[PDB]
């Protein structure tokens, strides 16, 4: 791979600063879910939002790296219930969990109102994973699902899937909520898939158009992003491993909370990457 040195590594879509032509590890895609969904409960325990907090999660199965989430939240003493809701069953690694409800069913308007109803006046922080390849008709179904679910449920925090169609598949200009659009570490080679992460102030969902423009900006600095930036080997950088994915998870990591305490920051990431590879069964 080719060496470069960097200071940081692009934590969100807009700072991708240059553009190019669109033209492997185990179970990578529980690692991928779980680094940028601790990342972004980890932010809202900083800002002192997640402490009673219920996490409605819908499109969690099978999950199996909620179970970690989980077990690392309640290690810390957060106070966290957990409720899962799909169609599809969840890994049984899941059970016999009592802060962690298992919901079997697919979710739509109707019932959305009727979880709001019972979870109210609680604080509901959402993460949703639905995907119905997929066509663009499919993603503009799930991302009206997602609008829906922030119009009814009302979260104080959401993280969302956030893949825009492609400029070649459009259709029509859609809308999604404003919040800060995270990259994934670990994700599949060339997704072009990002996490649309929102905090909510006085609880007003400004709602954003997707151009098709903005497609094809999307596009180019995605293939940017996966071709030249993620194949690069951080040479500056002081870990075992020096691509730029662990380069990205290092700056994740160390937004996250721990109860023991570590002689370095280093020593602290080294051993959160172990515990969470582990667990994941990840050489
Ligand atoms: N309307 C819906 N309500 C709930 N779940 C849905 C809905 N549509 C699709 N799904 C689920 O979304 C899931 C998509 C998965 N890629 C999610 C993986 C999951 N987040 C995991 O951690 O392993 C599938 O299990 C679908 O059953």
């Amino acid at each position: 791979m080719d060496v470069v040195s960097l200071d940081k590594p692009f934590m969100y879509f807009e700072e991708i600063d240059n553009e190019l032509d669109y033209e492997k590890l185990p179970y990578q895609g529980q690692l991928k879910l779980l680094l940028g969904e601790l990342f972004f409960l980890s932010k809202l325990q900083r800002h002192g939002i997640l402490d009673g907090a219920t996490v409605v999660y819908i499109g969690s199965a099978p999950g199996t790296h909620i179970r970690y989430l989980r077990d690392h939240f309640y290690n810390l003493g957060v106070i966290i219930k957990w409720m899962l809701i799909d169609g599809r069953h969840h890994d049984p690694i899941l059970n016999g969990l009592r802060d962690v409800t298992l919901v079997t069913r697919f979710v739509d308007e109707e019932y959305l109102r009727s979880i709001k109803k019972q979870l109210h006046p609680s604080k509901i922080i959402l993460i949703s994973d639905v995907r119905s390849e997929p066509s663009t008709a499919d993603l503009l179904s799930n991302y009206a699902l997602q609008n829906v679910m922030i119009s009814i449920l009302n979260p104080v925090a959401s993280s969302l899937k956030w893949r825009c169609p492609f400029p070649d598949q459009w259709i029509k200009d859609f809308y999604i909520p404003h919040g800060n659009k995270m990259l994934q570490p670990f994700a599949p080679s060339y997704s072009a898939e990002m996490r649309l992460l929102s905090i909510y102030t006085g609880e007003n969902m400004r709602l954003t158009r997707v151009t098709k423009s903005d497609a094809v900006n999307y596009e180019k600095k995605m293939y940017y992003l996966n071709k030249i930036v993620r194949n690069k080997v951080v040479i500056n950088f002081d870990y075992p491993n020096q691509e730029y994915d662990y380069f990205h998870m290092y700056f994740m990591l160390r937004t996250v909370y721990c109860n023991k305490t570590f002689p370095t920051t280093k020593a602290k990431i080294l051993f959160l990457q172990q515990s969470i590879f582990r667990f994941l069964n990840i050489p």
